């Protein structure tokens, strides 16, 4: 049974609710982004309308084999009518194709569902600025003050300088980058670019990247492993065993691996600046954990919410425990009293 926080009242609409069989009354299923927790349940056998971005539609067609007739892609930043209700899709600053959705209810209520997002001050000059929002369905992943991390720019700067230094000292070193879903592509694209290489990967990953409308992508990626000195691997293989094994396969082309594991937040953030980060090393293999987030920090979320001044907030993440729910409601009240809405 679909929980309440995936339902849009006064509509036949749901958001990110494909794992419940047929939903009573739902004439249109929205998908915010192509991450597995959110699409869970979609397959080539699905027979109801799906509304999403163009990029999310490319991935549903080609990766999940949903049939074309059920895929309804919408342009961003454009007022659209769906089943007699005005909607707008906005960029979520999450992974490729990720959107927020604005619903203008027939009775005058305005609802924003963020899906997954990383809040940014640039969102204060979208179509959100134009009018008032009564309900906010909020990505609350990191809704606690201890969740700090740097900008995506500072993290990319670190990674580029790290890779460039190591490979300039040793031209026989190989760089490896972990992945398990779309998002965070900038990590491996920026590293390959400073190294003058294409990024090499499996056929299944190349296919996924081919759906994302990245400009000049054919210049940046390849399935020919041997010609490239930046390789992508599944995240689970980014360990001393998995990397040794991969190094055997390259056939004495390389004598060193430097690898990157993009995580979300980890507690090493509570004590250590990005500049100061060090790897775990075993022999000729070094692994860096780098905190590249595609979710709001506490401060970025607080800022967005105090700017938006919603009348009511419904969290969509960390909703399973009483202590979580209670903690989140406390921060919402502080924020409200500090800004005075
Ligand atoms: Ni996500």
């Amino acid at each position: 049974t679909c929980p309440f926080y995936k339902k849009i009242p006064g509509t036949g609409f749901t958001v990110d609710a494909f794992q419940y069989g047929v939903v009573e009354g739902c004439t249109a299923y929205f998908l915010t982004h192509f991450h597995s927790d959110h699409y869970a349940g979609l397959s080539k056998h699905f027979t109801f309308p799906v509304y999403c971005s163009e990029i999310t539609g490319n991935l549903l067609k080609n990766k999940l084999h949903v049939q074309e007739q059920y895929i309804h892609p919408l342009p961003l930043d454009t007022e659209c009518i769906v089943n007699g209700v005005k909607v707008v899709l906005l960029d979520a600053n999450h992974c490729p194709g990720a959107v927020m959705i604005l619903f203008y209810l027939p009775n005058g209520t305005v609802i924003l569902h963020t899906g997954d997002f990383r809040a940014d001050p640039s969102m204060e000059r979208s179509l959100l600025a134009d009018q008032k929002v009564h309900m906010l369905y909020l990505d609350t992943t990191y809704c606690s003050p201890e969740y700090t991390f740097p900008s995506q720019q500072e993290v990319i700067r670190f990674a580029i300088n790290t890779a460039f230094e190591a490979v300039t000292l040793n031209p026989h070193a190989l760089v490896v980058c972990g992945t398990y879903s779309i998002g965070k592509e900038k990590v491996f694209l920026a590293i390959a670019d400073v190294l003058g290489s294409k990024v090499g990967m499996s056929q299944e990953k190349y296919k996924t990247l081919q759906c994302l409308n990245i400009p000049e992508i054919n210049s940046l990626i390849t399935t020919d492993m041997c010609s490239s000195l930046v390789h992508l691997l599944p995240m689970m293989q980014i360990n001393f065993k998995g990397l040794q094994s991969h190094l055997k396969k390259c056939g004495g082309k390389y004598n060193q691996i430097l690898a990157f594991r993009p995580t979300g937040w980890t507690h090493s953030n509570k004590f250590t600046r990005i500049a100061d980060v060090i790897p775990q090393t075993k022999g000729n293999i070094s692994i860096y954990g780098i905190p590249y987030s595609e979710h709001s920090s506490y401060l970025e979320m607080k800022r967005f919410v105090q700017w938006l001044k919603p009348q009511k907030i419904i969290p969509t993440v960390n909703v399973g425990t009483w202590k979580s729910r209670s903690t989140m409601e406390k921060y919402f009240r502080e924020w409200k009293l500090e800004a005075g809405y």
